[PDB]
């Protein structure tokens, strides 16, 4: 599967505090799609679609914060 945190759990961004999302999941993705916004220190960032794929399920999608350690989303992208 693919992930939402990489191996951090601990530096800089080690969470993840979602305003907005666009999906109902994103059920069939593209190798496009969105920039889930996501809100740090300051700033704000845009996570567009990297692979395609589906859209499998989303645990704490938005409103909530997550960490690393933990997922959020997760991708299935079956030969990358």
């Amino acid at each position: 599967a693919f992930e939402f945190k990489l191996p951090d759990i601990g530096e800089g961004i080690h969470e993840g505090e979602i305003v907005k999302w666009f999906v109902k999941p994103g059920d069939e993705v593209n190798e496009d799609d969105v920039l889930c916004e996501v809100q740090n220190d300051k700033a704000v960032v845009e996570i567009p679609s990297p692979v395609k794929g589906k859209v499998l399920e989303i645990l704490v999608p938005e409103g909530t914060v997550a960490t690393v350690g933990q997922t959020l989303i997760t991708l299935d992208a079956p030969g990358y």
